[PDB]
Formats: structure tokens, sequence, C-alpha cells
């Protein structure tokens, strides 16, 4: 079946519009995935140690050092909104949608080819390529997650962003049980602190393998593979943003006295004594109903430490917060000028909200007595010192999440943010995924796995220490998916109009090629429109 | 399916004579397309700016700059008739029909082979070309017509015009929003005028891509890819001209004396005192019935301003006429003697009539209150100057379209002419396209694109600016269509015989190949005998 | 009647939205004045050819 393709290429997305404001979006991508034979045949444990680099009093943050199986195997994912969408899509799902349901998923793998360099030594020297029609490109999709979960995204080494760019799956490695002590300091710190990577754990020692967990298949040109269509169970993700903060929740007070001229200083004015008002608080002590005194149903948003890094059997990591900023780097592929030089990261900082955020500057304590003006041993502002550092205050180490958090989950972070997540398998849950807007709960797409099966040479034994020494091959292959969404149409609520994604003379130019044919895809902001909390 | 041919050659054009004097004329044109790699894989937005020339106070109408979308992808054009009829089928048509009707269209592309080229770098040093048993050529037949109509008749990049001489397709751009400013001067104008290009307005950006917006397919040697049939929706075309002017419609005058003896000066008489005579004016002021003045129900033509460059916001371009002269260049491939040497193209200016059309310098106008013989005072000549330009008369100026405005509309042109044409997406549309006689009003033939599948080396790098490195790759493919025509067969309807199309001792050899074999098309005629058209 | 339009463009495209320029033009003051902006209509490239 050499002379015969066995797919075809399709990248369109179409938005089919259903009954009763409810559409259905189908995005098709297919890209040419170039694949190189593995650097080595065999799976590695490998530790990485940096002590150095943290044996700097003060570089903690920096610590680097775990341990990973290097498996023969490179892994094709497709987990990133850049994948599925462009520009001009995203602007559509983004102005026009009010929430977004993932609903199926499925790939496949055509016009398989398989190559073979020659180093055609004369003078130059020279190369030739040719192709290998009897060799086989091997193929996995792990359906029951038997492998760890390893999202590409999180790396930013996910497929291409543009359908005309060939790409290329990346290198596949899961990380492995080890021990690892590394003890705070700061500069002034005396003597050398505790820094040091104990070893593996027998008892938490897992050595995953494909070949054994896994069937494959060997795809010869001749030869394609589809996976089947698999349907997700993740909540709806919205498209659309609240405002309210416990300060806009419910009746405002009435102005017993109103404007009567235009004017910037022509306030309203409630007209009662702060002490002599009516309503409602949970302050048992004072009289005084106050905008940040009077009772709200419950709080909207919560206060977390700020650059806590706590510590466990593998090592130091940052408390993750649910508030609001992602930071993404990533290059040429996922966006960054195609034409730039040099090998620096491109990034940006998606800032999201006034939802549920924190102005920790704003926050103080009081003594129950109450008693204003509060008299300075009666407050702790988050300018007064904890431990005596001047940087440290109790903001730092605050934590007001509890039974009243109203929270929202991640918006969706187009070309870099990562699809759907795979939830932990632990009896109690995250209410959310920092990482992800969409969480299969119980069953999440299987991981596909690719590989350049061994093209042996007269020459080979086993029974030596040696290193097996193949032909050189390479395998190009075409990869299609289709991501399915249902989406429901936004309504007008208000008199006014709202925020949306338009062009300007500004972006302009980030939509489209340049002379060179450089091109770039910018991120874009996801739930542009208010909702109503309450 | 590498051994096995998957279409049949086919340019042979059928006459299938059907009931009362009409025939289904079926043009069957098939072709060796040869297509090389892209040169790069990219869409590029490039700018041409020629001010230098233009900056040539009286060099306007020789400006050149525009904005162009550079796309990697080629585009296989058949909209020509050169394309479809050889001299003696033209000849059959224009000669015996009255009137043609565009009825179907179909493509197909078969037996496609891709080859790959290897630099034998051997003391010549040598060059070898292979065959890629597993390459891929990608086609997409944009059928709901989403990219921007390109016909390539216009720039005279059509498929060949020869069965027997492999043609190519030519590499597919279309136009992009830009702003230009150019202000006219002549050789006195002093100072320098106002010539700039300003940019793109965010507004108008719309950058098409034929992977986001059409589905691809690879097809390799054994695949094969066909075309449905399109059925146009055009009105008829003529095979017969008129030639009455509004001083040939109607009764002539009754001669009350008629010549008495043979003699180009025996003349007949009207016999009636200019200012005595009965019939119908429309110059309420004067007695006087002259054939240029007695009343014409309507007029057969129009007159429009000439050399006329009007602007808008991307430049100036001609203000178009419907009067009667095309002027076609072009070369080798399109006809121009296969042998000649140079580039520079062949070409020729299609004249097509007296049908509608107009003499200037016999038109002039006079004051209301007549009197004659004309005072200077009361007439402006196409003498005296306008402006006080000593070039510029008022006719220049001058329309005389209006509701009473009678025309008809464009000829077929072989061999170099377009065929059919897409109509304008406004609410108001032109009565007629300049450049083809068949216009599909709401659905036209979609666009077929062809573009050789990237064949990489066994490195490639996506997050490099590098540029892609790929094995030399090219394709040749057959193309085959069928153009089908119903005709009306004309009947003879004076007492003399009339304009045929014939061979002379003259054309005789404009007909024939050479001892070398070269060739050309000449172009001919196409409605050739009068039709009464009052 | 109206029919819903899509995206055939790979880049975005021109869309009515709030600023922090207009913001005021589509709410009441103090007094509770008010007033009526007006606005573009056919904003969004089609091709004609």
């Amino acid at each position: 079946g050499v002379g015969i393709s066995t797919g075809t290429f399709n990248n369109q997305t179409e938005f089919k519009f259903l009954e009763n404001g409810w559409v259905e979006i189908t995005a098709n991508s297919s890209r040419l995935v170039h694949l190189n034979m593995p650097e080595s045949e065999n799976y590695k444990r490998v530790v990485v140690n940096n002590m150095d680099k943290t044996a700097v009093k003060g570089n903690m943050a920096l610590d680097d050092i775990h341990v990973e199986i290097v498996t023969p195997w490179s892994l094709v994912d497709a987990n990133a909104w850049g994948v599925w969408f462009n520009p001009g899509d995203w602007q559509l799902i983004v102005n026009t949608m009010s929430e977004l349901h993932l609903v199926s998923f499925e790939q496949e793998i055509f016009n398989v080819v398989l190559k073979t360099v020659s180093e055609s030594a004369t003078q130059p020297p020279t190369k030739v390529y040719n192709n290998d029609l009897t060799a086989s490109l091997m193929v996995a999709l792990d359906s029951n997650n038997t492998m760890p979960f390893t999202p590409a995204a999180m790396r930013s080494e996910t497929l291409g962003f543009y359908p005309w760019k060939p790409t290329i799956p990346t290198p596949w490695r899961y990380y492995f049980q080890w021990d690892r002590t590394l003890i705070p300091s700061h500069t002034g710190t005396s003597g050398t602190p505790t820094n040091v990577y104990h070893g593996t754990d027998p008892d938490d020692v897992q050595f995953y393998t494909i070949e054994n967990s896994v069937p494959v298949h060997l795809l010869r040109t001749g030869d394609e593979f589809a996976t089947g269509t698999f349907f997700f169970d993740c909540k709806p993700c919205r498209l659309t943003h609240t405002w309210q903060t416990n300060r806009a929740l419910g009746l405002p007070p009435f102005l017993n006295s109103l404007p009567q001229s235009e004017g910037a200083t022509n306030f309203g004015d409630i007209g009662v004594q702060q002490d002599k008002r009516r309503g409602v608080t949970q302050m048992g002590n004072t009289d005084y109903i106050t905008e940040a005194t009077i009772m709200r149903p419950a709080e909207v948003g919560y206060s977390a430490p700020y650059y806590s890094f706590e510590a466990s059997t593998q090592g130091p990591f940052k408390t993750p917060i649910a508030a609001g900023d992602p930071r993404y780097a990533f290059g040429r592929q996922h966006g960054q000028k195609t034409t730039t030089t040099g090998e620096t990261p491109e990034r940006f900082t998606y800032i999201a909200h006034q939802d549920t955020g924190r102005y920790p500057e704003g926050d103080w304590i009081q003594n129950i007595n109450f008693n204003l003006p509060v008299t300075n041993d009666n407050v702790l502002l988050p300018t007064d010192p904890i431990g005596g550092k001047t940087g440290i205050n109790y903001t730092n180490i605050f934590n007001t999440y509890g039974p009243l958090t109203a929270l929202n989950n991640v918006p969706p972070v187009y070309p870099n943010g990562q699809i759907w997540d795979k939830e932990f398998d632990t009896d109690l849950k995250p209410r959310l995924h920092i990482n992800a807007p969409f969480v299969c709960q119980n069953n999440c797409p299987g991981q596909l796995f690719v590989k350049v099966a061994p093209n042996l040479t007269n020459q080979y034994d086993p029974d030596a220490s040696a290193n097996m020494s193949r032909i050189v091959t390479y395998s190009d292959f075409w990869w299609k998916g289709k991501l399915v969404f249902k989406a429901k149409l936004r309504a007008s609520h208000t008199w006014n109009p709202i925020q949306q994604m338009s062009i300007n003379v500004d972006n302009q130019f980030n939509y489209v090629p340049n002379n060179i044919g450089a091109m770039k895809i910018v991120y874009e902001k996801s739930q542009l429109a208010p909702r109503k909390l309450y």
C-alpha cells in the first residue's frame, strides 16, 4: 500500500447551531509530525542535581534536583488551545458564547513515512535520504491511563500552533521517587545549611514501561492508526466574569441625600449617624454599621500565604493559589515571533481579574474591643513586621479560606493554556485545578506515544554491552484530531454595551505574517463580559 | 498502487446535435502539469512600492504600489478559451452557431508523480532524479469560494494552450488592504506632489489561509482526485453582432426623388424642405426634422470620460468602459511564436465593432436656441479646450449614459480571453463585466489549489528561526477538464452571404507548425454575423 | 430575522466594545442625565471579489 494516502488533511473549525442558543463547535486540527530515531533504545533512570545553585544561601526557590525515568518514546500532546483554534476563532468563541462544554476528542495518524539517511562522505561530504518501504513506526495509545499523566503544555511542549508549519512530538519521561532535604537560609545565614539528596525509597518505586503495559501497533507507509471517540466528563467552563466583592453584595444603603447638580464632587449622602443606622452586623460589640461592617452572605474570595514554599519528601515547592497570576514562557512554535533569534523564550502574565482578588496592603486586624480611631497597640497592619523581618507582615502568613468562601474556576488562556487535566487519585480532591479549566474526573483521554522502530544493521549482537548500532532512520507522519465543544450563545442583559475582543490599529499586526513570512500568536483574554454574582 | 494509472488522457471536443437547431458542445481538455516545491512554506505579507517611478511628475498611471499575501500554494486556472478549443473548433463555433450557453464544468487530477533531485556533485558535477513513492501532492478545491477570486487569465497565467505541451500552475497570491495617496501632476507641476503609502487599515484586514478554510487531500502516485460537475448560472453569450446606431433605427425618410441611372453620384432625394417635413422630434424649438434630429426610441451606446483615472483608498485606477478596446499581452505558452526569443510579450488589441462605439471628433454641443449655422459662442466643439488645456475637450469629461442606454455584453476573445467571471458581492451590481462574457451570479466553480507537501530531511527543528530544510521534491501530474456548452445553430436571414472565418493564403501558416516545430495561436473575431437590433 | 456571522480569516476582527473611553456614554449620571451615542453598524470585512 505504498502509493496510497491513508488519511485526509483537515484544519477547519465548524460551528453548528443546534436548538435554543446552543451551538456545537467542531475544531478540526491536523499537522505534519517529524520524528527521529530514539537517541537511546533504553529506559534510563536519571538524577538531576544542582546543589551548587541552592548551595548559595538564599537560592532555595532555584532548586531543580529531581529524578526522572527517560523513556525511548515520544509523546504527541495536543492539549493546548493554540492547537485547536486560531485568533479569529478565539474571538468568536470568546465574544459571542457565554459558556463552553468540552464534549469529545479523537485522533488519527495517517500517511506514515520512514526514511533513511546515507552519509555520502564524498568531498563536502554529501548526505542522502531514502525511503525504507518496509520500516515501521510504533504507536501506542494508553487508553487505560496506565502511564503517569504528563501534560506537555506545562513545559510548552505541545504540537505546533500553525496548520502550515511541521511540528514534532516530545521525548516522553516521567518522575521517579526520590528523597531530598533542603533547609531555608538567607544571605546572612551562617555555616552551610542542610542540602542533600537522600535517594530512593523502595516502597515508592514504580518503573513504568509502555511495552509491558500498552499494546503497540506497527504502522508501515500503507498503514494508518485511528483512535476512537472519547467523551469527557467535565463541568462547563464559563465565558463570563463576575466583579462583585463583599463590598458590592446586596441592597446598598439608602441615601437620604442625593446630588442636585452634575459634578465629580457631588456625592450622595446616606444621611444617618454611623452608630444610629439599622441593618445587620456580625460585630456584637459595636453599633457601627458601615459598608465595611454591614453583614454580607458569605465571602467572595480568600487570602493565602504569599511566596510560601512548603516541603515534603521531594523538596520545596510553591504553595499554589486560586487568586488573581500565571506566567507563560514559550516560543517560536507556540507564539513568539517565528523569526526571532537567540534562545530566550517569549512570555506573558495573564492577568485575570478583580473577581476574588485581594490587595494585602488594604488588610488589617484589630482588637475585639474595637475602639476607634484604633490605637497602634490594637492593630496589626500589613506594615508592622513579623518575626522581626522588615519585609514580612502577617499577610504573608495569612489565610482566610473557610466555610463561606465563594470562588470561581480558572479561565481559558489562549493559546498557551492547557485544555483539560486529569484529576488526582486521592480520596479527597482539589475543588479545582490551577492548570486547566476542564478536569475529567473519572475518565480522561489516554496518552498517545510514538517511536521509530529499531532499524538494525547486519551487525547486531544482543549479548554485548556495546550499544546496538542501527541504520539512521526517521519518520514523518500526519496527525489529525477533532475536539468538540458545546457552547451557549450569550445575551445582552444591561443597557450598556460590553467588553469585546476586537482588532485595533494596535494589534492589527499580531494577526498577519510579515514580508519574510514571520508569524506569532499573541495571548488573549477569555471571560470578557460581566456576570451578576449576586 | 504505484504501477497503475488512475486516469485517461482526453483532449477531444464533441458536438452532439440535439433537437431543434440546438447542439451540445463538449470540450475535453487534459494536460501534464509540472509543479515545484514551494520556494517558501510560509504565508508572507509583501508590499510593493515604486514611488521613484510615480515620483516623476507625469508618471501617475505607472503606479504599481500594492500589498499582496504570498501563499505557498499554486493555482490551476483553466479559465480561458485557448485552454478548451483550438483554431479549427473556434471557427466552427464562431461560424455556424448564433449563441453560446455555458453549461457545466468538471476537473480531475490523475497519475500523480513525485520525484526527488540528488545533486551528484561529481566532477561536472552530476544531478540525479528519483521517485519518492511515498511522497504526497496536496490538493484543495475551494468549493464554497472562501478564498478571494483570482482569475489567472488577467495576467496571462492560465494553463497552456497546446495539448502536447506540458504546462504548470501559477503561484497563488491575493490582495491585502492598504492605504495610499498619489496626487496628479504633469511635467510642469512644481514642487514634489503627494505620493505616499499610508499603510493598513485594521478594519479591512483579512488574512486568508487554505489549511484553515479548505479540506486538503494528499494524493500519492496511486491516488487520484476528481471534482464533481458544476453547473453554471449564466446568461447566453451571443455570436452575432448588431450594427445599427440611432441613425439607422426606424423608418427611413421617404425619398420623393430616386436615381434614374447607375452612378456613385446618383443619389436619391427626400425632396422636402428640412423645416416643412412631417415626423417626430424631441426638439420643441425647431421645425427642423433631419436624420440627426428626427426622434429615435432610445440610445444605442453611450459616451464616457476617456483616460479618466479615479481614486479611492488604494490608489488611482482607470475608469473602466463598455465601448469599442482590450489589449492582450501574452506569450509562448498562450500563443506567441513558441521559438520566439527574448522576454518581450506578444500582444493584440481585439477591436470589436461599430455597435455602440463613438467618434468623439464628431460630437458637439449647441445652445438651446439652436439658430444655425451655429455661432462659435453657441457651440462647444471637441476642439475648444477645457480648463485651458490644449489637449482636453468636453468629450474627455463627457458621459451620456442614462435611462435610454441600450448596449451589448462583451464578445468572446479567442484564445486569450477569460470565459466566466465571478460576480461582485455588492448590493447593486454591474450590468456586465468587461473581462468575461459569462458571469455566474450566485454560484461560480471553486478554485483548485495544488502544492507539493513538505519532504523533510532527518534534521528538522520546529523551534528554530532557521528555515526548514527539505529534500528537493517536485511533482508532475495530469489534469483533465470538461467544459460543456449548449449552442444554437445560426440561420441565413438575408439574401446576401455573410462574414465567416476562413483560411487564407495569408493566415495559412498561423495554423501549422514549422520545420523546428515552432507554433503559435493567433487571436480571432467572435461575433461575425449581423443581427437586426431593431 | 438575522444570520449569525462566522470567522473566515486567521485574524480577529472589528467589534464594538466598551472602553475606558465610552464607558460613561452608557450609564446615567448623579442627576440621572442620560444620552445615546451613535454607533458603527457594518463592522466586519466581507470579500467583494
